[PDB]
């Protein structure tokens, strides 16, 4: 549920935030 994207940076769903 909760992704961090510190190290998920591949996480489609840090994408979002990628912008």
């Amino acid at each position: 549920r909760r992704i961090d994207c510190k190290v998920f940076v591949f996480a489609p769903i840090c994408r979002g935030v990628a912008a």
